[PDB]
């Protein structure tokens, strides 16, 4: 035998993601054989788990019974060393919970006139009439924004147009490979590994520059990272560490509000759809304006629910994460069933919510169920955010960031789909609405 260099067998689940939106086979194979089920891949074992109650083993369990670890091994060289998937589970957890305080109820008060800000400066600068891709524009508020509330107002304000172009680097450098072979020594790889390391250098400057002046205070997710300590340990993150954080919080919450800011819209404004649910929303545009007056401040966004609603439903019909996956560390018992070590468990979101038994209609567009459906006690029936121990941290800062978009746009144009409701784009891991999005818009 000639010389073999090397022998792999990847961890094939993430997959999964790359697979061109297989909904309907997956959909096909739950109508038949019910709410777990198996599929093998290599001899690998992939294990659905489709409804509310074959959600309960895959929520209810914690890190010691499944593993974030293999699904999320393509993340670790992108975020970097020792930072979140790439971190142990004691270091994984405190950096979890410094997430969290930067993402908190606190924190996001002191964001929201960061984020209504540019949002309104954003569509300020549109002309009287015209159209617009929908996605891309959100794509690019969203970018804007995150760098401010996130990064903060160095980086927003004198190298957004750097960050922006490292970031793209990053985004450019998941391919399908990369979730099978994270490290493979290929060109896309090589400008991820160095588009990393030139956003380290960069807020390295910021820290450094911040730490000189200690008593300059800072309403970002960098401060709440620079003030943050591992337990037992004076020395604060590292460079490294800090800037990894801020590359997750990219990774997490880009694309996923940008795809749902769009399909928000474009569901909204499809001309059946509109007819139906529009005058409740601009009604309830006045209403706020009456109680509250025309600042977009926290509470009043709160007060939102139907527009909330309008969100919720595009997620519901369109979520931009198809699946989420554990490796079984612990075997477990689901009804009759038995699911072995070593298993891979997913969920779909997607199919979960188009369950006619939870959501009646389940592919009509009507954001009202969710005045009955709120009431339900029964968990995980809402599945878009994820539930559980690691549920979406980002969920209340990508609601305030869509409702302000949308209250913006409401408040200050006539809208319209223009053609066909787009069909979704199954080529990248955060599913969205196929270009072109386009949406008709004029002042009032
Ligand atoms: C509409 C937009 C969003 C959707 C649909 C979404 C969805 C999800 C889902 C499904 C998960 C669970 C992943 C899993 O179980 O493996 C999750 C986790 C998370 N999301 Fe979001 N997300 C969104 C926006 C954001 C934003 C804006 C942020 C940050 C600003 C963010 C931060 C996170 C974080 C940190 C986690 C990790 C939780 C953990 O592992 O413990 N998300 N997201
Ligand atoms: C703290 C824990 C954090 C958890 C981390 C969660 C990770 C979330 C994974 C997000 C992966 C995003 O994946 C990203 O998808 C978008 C499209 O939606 C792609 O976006 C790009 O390609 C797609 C088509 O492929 C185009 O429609 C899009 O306009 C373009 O910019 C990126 O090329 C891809 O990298």
């Amino acid at each position: 035998l000639p010389p073999v260099v090397s022998s792999l067998i990847p961890f094939v689940g993430s997959g999964l993601s790359f697979a061109g939106g297989p909904l309907q086979y997956t959909t096909d194979a739950y109508k038949k054989y019910g709410d777990i089920f198996t599929m093998k891949v290599f001899g690998q074992r992939l294990t659905f788990l489709v409804g509310p109650d074959a959600h309960v083993p895959f929520f209810s369990q914690g890190d010691a019974e499944l593993s974030q670890d293999e699904p999320y091994q393509f993340s670790v060289p992108i975020f970097g060393p020792n930072v979140v998937y790439g971190a142990d589970l004691a270091h994984r957890n405190q950096q979890l919970k410094f997430i969290a305080a930067s993402l908190s109820t606190k924190a996001l008060q002191s964001y929201v006139p960061l984020i209504v800000k540019e949002a309104e400066d954003f569509f300020a600068k549109w002309d009287k009439s015209g159209t617009v891709d929908i996605r891309d524009a959100l794509a690019e508020l969203i970018i804007l924004t995150a760098s401010r509330c996130l990064m903060g107002k160095e980086i927003r304000e004198n190298l957004f147009t750097e960050v922006a172009k490292l970031y793209q680097t990053l985004d450019e450098g998941l391919l399908p490979i990369s979730v099978f072979f994270p490290y493979l020594p290929i060109p896309a790889h090589k400008r991820r590994d160095e588009a990393r390391l030139a956003m380290v250098r960069m807020f390295k400057k910021i820290i450094d520059e911040r730490r000189a002046n200690p008593e300059v205070k800072h309403n970002d997710c960098l401060q709440v990272f620079m003030d943050a300590r591992y337990r037992g340990e004076e020395q604060a993150l590292n460079d490294e560490e800090i800037t990894g954080l801020m590359i997750a919080l990219l990774f997490a919450g880009q694309h996923t509000s940008s795809v749902t800011g769009s399909w928000t819209g474009l569901l909204l404004f499809e001309a059946n759809n509109k007819k139906k649910f529009l005058p409740g929303v601009l009604e309830e545009q006045e209403e706020i304006r009456k109680e509250f007056g025309d600042e977009l401040t926290m509470e009043a966004l709160n007060k939102m629910d139907k527009l909330h609603r309008c969100v919720k439903e595009a997620l519901r019909m369109y979520p931009p994460l198809l699946f989420v996956m554990r490796k079984v560390i612990k075997p477990f018992s689901y009804k009759d069933y038995y699911v072995p070590e070593g298993d891979t468990v997913f969920v779909s979101p997607a199919l979960s919510m188009r369950v006619e038994e939870v959501f009646p209609n389940a592919d009509q567009y009507n954001p009202e169920r969710f005045v009955e459906e709120d009431k339900q006690a029964q968990k995980y029936r809402f599945v878009g955010f994820g539930a559980g121990r690691h549920g979406c941290m980002g969920e209340n800062f990508a609601y305030l960031q869509i409702k302000t978009i949308w209250s913006v746009l409401l408040r200050n144009f006539d809208i319209e789909l223009v053609g066909e409701l787009p069909k979704p784009d199954y080529t990248a891991m955060v599913v969205g609405p196929a270009h072109p999005c386009l949406l008709r818009y004029t002042r009032k």
